[PDB]
Order: structure tokens, then C-alpha cells, then sequence
């Protein structure tokens, strides 16, 4: 087969590095792989086999089995929910920066500008060093107002371009997005001054692995593809395409984009004379620096300019699409009558209620929804629930013979043991020592929240997880009239089939 589907996503060229970058680099690479070897396969495994088996997606697939955890339906919705308000802001950078690209020379190439300041060495040829493109960055897309405590006005500018984003509702791009990471880790390497970066990259830091926020990131970092929309299936012939088409390569594009990216970070530290992990900003815009770098300093930068921007729109418009549509099908899962109001409905709503994060303070808010909604702990803890139901509850045994039936072939026994032993608790372990050591989020190692910055993002977690026990609560609440002989009924799944 080897079709080329669609991998790429936008974890992988946007989310990784920025992850790998403000962990130390090395550091982060044993998290990954320990957090992958049965982690996050088996885990894959098992929702793809759910989802194929009852053929339905949502809140029933966990409903025919196990209704403990039929509250893990309505948790996973509101993952989604909190998912695609902050996924959209990713669209908007790369809107204005396609507008800027439609010029002859590119603002971010020279400096003398009005949003830049008397300190801009054009480094090309220290005290106060301050290169042009993070000036562009940092004053003229989004002005970081000097803490979460200022909002100050509303970018305009950006305003209509998320509201060309939310426009956008309801073919060759096969290979484009892998031809330009191949030329542009070509182009990475082909500079002097990289060995350095990879380096940096592929050595270890022993001494961090103290730290529970490397972690936590990791782990929750190999679940962006999982815990959200992957429980819908409607294919049998799954075969063993848990990791030979859909997986192994998601891992290996971000390790590939993670070498291409992190060559050019050593050129910048090579010519400002300052070491790696202090020459770029730790933060989301990690891919807006290093990559329009990396074009300007290449023949025909405009040309080559305007075609990043444009796939990496291109890459989100489908993730943004997928999730929008998934989450409408739960709203009109009732479906009492159903005009696409609701689709109108939900893009007013997302769409007024992402200007938030839009203002002159709203990049804080934006790294608060990142490391604690749709990440952090919240996934961990439904994980924790997810392995449960199959391994203990409904019966792995009975469903190998399910999958039996369905494949043709029994898999290997190691994925169930590790699923009974190992995937929940490896995540209860690192929930238990996040809450032993607590570090407390600080935006690029530089400013710390105050105490309701981190309120506000428990609050989220706990909107996120506390489902389950109230569901739980409710459905114990209904019983029969036996208190304490009403898990047999309630344990059975159902006989429908």
C-alpha cells in the first residue's frame, strides 16, 4: 500500500518542537519513547477495535459496554469542545502572516521599521542582541502587554483575519506538505554552523528527568491522536494498521521534523554567539521563527514564503473541519426534528468567544488552554478509565475473542498485560508524582501566574475530568431498589448483540 493519506497533521510541525525546545531538547526524547513502546499503541489499538466492533462513534460505543464509563462519552466531548476554540488561533497567525508575504521583500528580513526598535544588528555581517524576524514576532503579530493582568486594546488586524478563518464552515495536497519538509530539511543541514543543533537534539540531559513537567508534556504530548475523535469507526479489514499506516509514522515525521527544525536554531545561535537554549523564544511561536527564517535566508524567499504559510493553513482547515462536524453530530445525537442553525450557532459562539485570547494580553490565555486544556492531566485521567472498562470490566479475554471473530487471528498476549498493567498505571504514577511536586507554569521561564492564572486552568481540568464521578453518582442514584446487588446489572453489557 504506503498511500500517503494525510500524517502530517499539525502536531507534528508545530506542537513538537515547540514541546522538545523548552524541555532541554535530549531530555525530552526518553519520555517519548518510553511513553510510546505500549503506552500509546495498544491504547490506539483498542479505540480503533471499539470503534470498529459496535460500528457507532461517541457516547453509544461507550454506552453497549461498561455504563461506568459512559461518562467518559460526555468527558471526551467536552475535550473537543475545549479543543476547537484555541485550535483556531494557530489559523489566524498564519493568515496575517500570508498577507505580509505578498510584497517584494519581506518585513521581517531588514529592520528600521516602526515596530522595531534601535537594538536590530541585522546580523548578517553584543550586548542587547535582538534579531528581526523575533521582532516581527513579538511587536507587530501579537505585543505581549508585560503580564496576564493587562488586556489593553483589540488587535483589529488580527480580528478580521479569525474572522476569515471562521468564514471557511462546513487533491494535490497528497505529498505537498512532505516535499516542502524534505526541501526545507535539506535546506536546514546545507547551512554552516548545524552540527551544533543536532547535537544538542539527539545528546541527553540526565539530570532533568527529576522534573515532572518533562513528563507530563510527553505523555500527554503522544496523545494529541487519541481520546478525542478516533473512537469513530466504520470500516472488518483493520488487519494490523494500528501502527503500520496510521501510526509509527506520526512518531518518525515528528522526529524528522524536530532534526529539520532545530538545524536552523543553531545557525541563529552560531551567528548571534549564544548558546542554543537561550536564542529563540520557547514558546507556540517556535515555528514562526525558525521556519521564516530558514526561507529568508534562501533563493526566491518570497516565493517559497507564501507556499509555507499556505500549507500549513491547508493543514489546519482539515483538522478544523473534522472536529467541527464531530462535535455537531453530539449536539444533534438526539436529533429531536433537524437547517444547519446549529452549525451557524456553534461558529458565532466559538467565533466570539476566541477574541479573548486576540487582545494584546490574550497569548497568556493561550498557553494556559494549551498546557492544561486538551493536555496536561486531563487525558490521563480518561485513559486511566478507558483501559479499565476493557481490561477488567467487560472482559479482554472475551474481546480478543471479539477481535477474534473480526480479524481472524489472535494478537499477541504482551498487549493485554501491559493494557491491564502497565498503560493505567504508568499514567497514575505520573499523575501521583506531577501532584507530589507541583511546578507551577511559567510563560518562557520568564513570567510567573498569579494564583488565579492557575485556577483557572485547574478549573479547566476539572471541568474536563469530574464527569465521570457525577455520571457514576447519577447512575448508582437510579437504581432498582437493591443498593448494595446493583453493579450485576449495571455491569452487563448489552445483549443486543
Amino acid at each position: 500500500l504506503s498511500v500517503a493519506g494525510e500524517i502530517i497533521g499539525l502536531g507534528n510541525v508545530w506542537r513538537f518542537p515547540y514541546l522538545c525546545y523548552k524541555n532541554g531538547g535530549g531530555a525530552f526524547l526518553i519520555p517519548y519513547v518510553v511513553f510510546f513502546i505500549c503506552c500509546g499503541i495498544p491504547v490506539f489499538f483498542l479505540e480503533t477495535a471499539l470503534g470498529q466492533f459496535t460500528s457507532e462513534g461517541g457516547i453509544t460505543c461507550w454506552r453497549k459496554v461498561c455504563p461506568l464509563f459512559e461518562g467518559i462519552g460526555y468527558a471526551t466531548q467536552v475535550i473537543e469542545a475545549h479543543l476547537n476554540v484555541y485550535y483556531i488561533i494557530i489559523l489566524a497567525w498564519a493568515i496575517f502572516y500570508l498577507s505580509n508575504c505578498f510584497t517584494t521583500e519581506l518585513p521581517w528580513a531588514t529592520c528600521g521599521h516602526e515596530w522595531n526598535t534601535e537594538n536590530c544588528v541585522e546580523f548578517q555581517k553584543l550586548q542587547n542582541a535582538t534579531s528581526p524576524v523575533m521582532e516581527f514576532w513579538e511587536h507587530r503579530v501579537l505585543a505581549i502587554s508585560d503580564g496576564i493582568e493587562h488586556i489593553g486594546n483589540l488587535r483589529w488586524e488580527l480580528a478580521l483575519c479569525l474572522l476569515a478563518a471562521w468564514t471557511i464552515c462546513y487533491y494535490v495536497t497528497a505529498t505537498f506538505p512532505y516535499i516542502m519538509l524534505l526541501i526545507l530539511l535539506i535546506r536546514g543541514v546545507t547551512l554552516p554552523g548545524a552540527s551544533e543543533g543536532i547535537k544538542f537534539y539527539l545528546y541527553p540531559d540526565l539530570s532533568r528527568l527529576s522534573d515532572p513537567q518533562v513528563w507530563v508534556d510527553a505523555g500527554t504530548q503522544i496523545f494529541f491522536s487519541y481520546a478525542i475523535c478516533l473512537g469513530c469507526l466504520t470500516a472488518n479489514n483493520n488487519c494490523y494498521r494500528d501502527c503500520i499506516m496510521l501510526c509509527c509514522l506520526n512518531s518518525g515525521t515528528s522526529f524528522v521534523a524536530g532534526f529539520a527544525i532545530f538545524s536552523v536554531l543553531g545557525f541563529m545561535a552560531y551567528e548571534q554567539g549564544v548558546p542554543i537554549a537561550e536564542v529563540a523564544e520557547s514558546g507556540p511561536g517556535l515555528a514562526f521563527i525558525a521556519y521564516p527564517k530558514a526561507v529568508t535566508m534562501m533563493p526566491l524567499s518570497p516565493l517559497w514564503a507564501t507556499l509555507f504559510f499556505m500549507m500549513l493553513i491547508f493543514l489546519g482547515l482539515d483538522s478544523q473541519f473534522v472536529c467541527v462536524e464531530s462535535l455537531v453530530t453530539a449536539v444533534v445525537d438526539m436529533y429531536p426534528k433537524v437547517r444547519e442553525l446549529l452549525i451557524l450557532a456553534l461558529s458565532v459562539i466559538s467565533y466570539f468567544l476566541g477574541l479573548v485570547m486576540l487582545t494584546e494580553g490574550g497569548m497568556y490565555i493561550f498557553q494556559l488552554f494549551d498546557s492544561y486544556a486538551a493536555s496536561g492531566m486531563c487525558l490521563l485521567f480518561v485513559a486511566i478509565f478507558e483501559c479499565i472498562c476493557i481490561g477488567w470490566v467487560y472482559g479482554s479475554n472475551r474481546f480478543y475473542d471479539n477481535i477474534e471473530d473480526m480479524i481472524g487471528y489472535r494478537p499477541p498476549s504482551l498487549i493485554k498485560w501491559c493494557w491491564m498493567i502497565m498503560t493505567p498505571g504508568i499514567c497514575a504514577g505520573i499523575f501521583i508524582f506531577f501532584l507530589i511536586k507541583y511546578k507551577p507554569l511559567k510563560y518562557n521561564n520568564i513570567y510567573t501566574y498569579p494564583a488565579w492564572g492557575y485556577g483557572i486552568g485547574w478549573l479547566m481540568a476539572l471541568s474536563s475530568m469530574l464527569c465521570i464521578p457525577l455520571w457514576i453518582c447519577i447512575t448508582v442514584w437510579k437504581t432498582e431498589g437493591t443498593l448494595p446487588e446493583k453493579l450485576q446489572k449495571l455491569t452487563t453489557p448489552s445483549t443486543d448483540l
